[PDB]
């Protein structure tokens, strides 16, 4: 009975997060098997509800991107009777999920030390732009702003040129990630000590953690990093390179690979050239070699470049948009298209799960919620409310159900 | 209970090498798991010879994703190394690699040999496409996982050529999904007392990276489009230029379009009827964008940061490796993590980015020499004695460094 079974299954979480940090960490844990329960503000709900265009039905696209796989319920935390369905959620969740500003929940009574005295087993993960103490810990987190603080930015962009940041909140998602495996790492600590943690995530020392080797080029170094656009400040040539109907990227890390990009370019003069001879060569002669290369990629169309390229063995790729990207047969075998049936907008696709695992599949998953969705089954199942209580706190608006069930 | 680390105890075989698979590696290593690195003898990972910088003989790019690891140097092209291998995967919990698929089945250290001897164990595979597929023979690299993936063609100026994040996103965030993915193999394990296998590459976590992006073209019918480092939906929400850099500055909504315009001493604008509402700001961004572009030219970054304090809007500065590591919150984080290398000496790298309330994760193993513990890991792990050690070093299967 135990040959297909989720690792996460039986796991409840409690998430209380908005945006994308928050909800892509615990969308990843939903997609694991973990029971996800999404608490949202009555009326207006998650932030991304309200961000559309584009709007399919009465959700928002970037709603229900990162939000499936979970069950939502209403709940007016600001309101005392809030407060207590909760702490009551808690006693029975595993692992609690926040990303407001730190002291917020503390000031409203659902802060770490309210929620340990309760739930003492509990895993209570916050993610927030800076961490939870700190001279700017109460600066709100936003990813742009957060990318610029930790340098991404400064050394992103085109040489000689100004900064710009990566088209997705990479910084959002690695913070998200880093959750998502510290949250397992606190339930295999709470497997050997049978007690709960706090764990503290911010974006600040996510984006900072993932500089790595161009951070300790200064710590060691003390060298200062710039921008190189598509190209690598070590290895000429790896970039980006325009042709007759887009971009392609080739890359040689070797003299074997240069040679052989050579002779797909038909250059064979480069390869016993003394200025290309060797790598360090090529990068000291970037700025030449560069040139000749280019005018040959732009004589010559992607596709042609693609075929010719074919067996290369070295690196080698096109510029794909998001149209390109869903074409390419690789990300459909890999299962990147997820389709999931909407209870009221029917049949809709977002980006599957990054991670394939032979003992089960993912490939099935819940669609998202809507708006106080299951908040009466919530209230019913979990926390044993009669339907007296339940219809109480809805005249009062303390909590919110939707229509649909 | 201080000195309690959740992974204490679990040994995993690391054949990694470049930038995915040793993140992933180093972040389990810091959650206090057992991590043998196996390279090859001379050579090593890749990342040894990516110098300069060089410190001593070890490269900064190798130092930087390294630590708290052990070193053995194996041959697992000669078939003594391939036992040697298969020895240590009885013992060890986790077998993480990121060769092209179907490499260490040739060699005999695929997946299925492995589950034979090692039933427990959790097999990970980092690759660039995956482990089947038409282009899954391709090896995997940062930059061209990007461009195929899409996120490439979003990132770069409006109007301009497409440029790549300055460090390989891509790699770390494959990354990341493997160190979370491979403890979730680890509580399934416990659960079912069997190991499972583990499918991580580039292309799967840059394209589920996209997200709202990609849900756009897949319902919406939208394409994507560079915006620099504004935003499509948002203004203003972009860095702008000042007397002596940039900064970062938005606003989310007309309170907010309020307090930034009182700031930069432009209250008219709040009651224009051109940037009265955030979608009428849009509309006319081009001409919003340069009243606000010739205030902030006109001061210093450091006169704005005073202005803005409190402000309770977004707002940063961008900032270079000099100053990210000048600000006192990147070092109240820990983010510079000192350890003492024993032929290298004292040395500085990006700490971990998360903190437990229960363990401490502040004092880190050094990054290990090249076959620095290779007799070591023999005579322990696998009770090898002295004279079969020696045997295996003399005709090269395995390498040991001068320090051990």
């Amino acid at each position: 009975d135990m040959n297909n079974i989720k690792p996460l299954e039986g796991v409840k979480i409690l998430d209380l997060t908005r945006v994308l940090a928050g909800p892509f960490a615990t969308m990843n844990l939903g997609d694991l098997g973990a029971e996800v329960i999404k608490v949202e503000r009555p009326g207006a709900g998650d932030d991304t509800r309200t961000w559309g265009p584009p709007f399919v039905g009465t959700e928002s696209t970037y709603y229900l991107s990162v939000n499936r796989n979970k069950k939502s319920i209403a709940v007016n935390i600001k309101d005392p009777k809030g407060v207590k369905i909760i702490k009551e959620l808690a006693a029975v969740c595993d692992v609690f999920v926040e990303n407001y500003v730190p002291g917020k929940l503390s000031a409203m009574g659902l802060g770490y030390e309210d929620i340990d005295e309760i739930a003492p087993h509990i895993i209570y993960c916050s993610i927030t732009g800076y961490g939870q103490t700190g001279p700017i810990s109460q600066r709100a987190g936003y990813d742009a702003v957060a990318s610029a603080v930790s340098g991404l930015m400064h050394i992103t962009g085109p040489e000689n040129g100004d900064p710009v940041r990566p088209g997705v909140a990479m910084t959002d998602l690695a913070t998200g990630l880093y959750a998502y495996g510290a949250i397992m790492a606190g339930l295999i600590q709470k497997y050997k000590t049978g007690k709960g943690l706090f764990i503290d995530c911010n974006l600040l020392s996510s984006q900072v953690a993932c500089l790595s080797h161009i951070a300790a080029n200064y710590l060691i170094g003390q060298k200062e990093a710039k921008r190189w656009g598509t190209a690598h400040g070590s290895i000429v040539p790896y970039q980006a390179f325009k042709t007759k109907d887009g971009y392609i990227v080739v890359g040689a890390g070797n003299n074997q690979q240069f040679a052989t990009v050579c002779k797909i370019l038909d250059l064979p003069e480069l390869i016993d050239n003394s200025k290309y001879k060797t790598n360090h060569l090529r990068v000291h002669n970037r700025k030449e070699l560069i040139k000749i290369l280019s005018e040959r990629f732009e004589e010559e169309l992607t596709s042609k470049w693609l075929y010719l390229f074919e067996g290369s063995g070295v690196p080698y790729g096109p510029i794909n948009n998001m149209k390109n990207v869903f074409a390419e047969p690789q990300v459909l075998h890999n299962g990147l298209v997820m389709e999931m049936e909407h209870p009221t907008v029917g049949k809709i696709s977002v980006p599957g799960p990054a991670v394939r695992y032979s003992k089960f599949k993912m490939s099935e998953a819940r669609p998202p919620p809507l708006l106080g969705q299951h908040t009466t089954h919530i209230l019913k199942e979990v926390l044993r409310y009669d339907d007296r209580a339940i219809g109480e706190l809805l005249s009062a608006g303390v909590v919110d159900q939707h229509e649909t069930h």
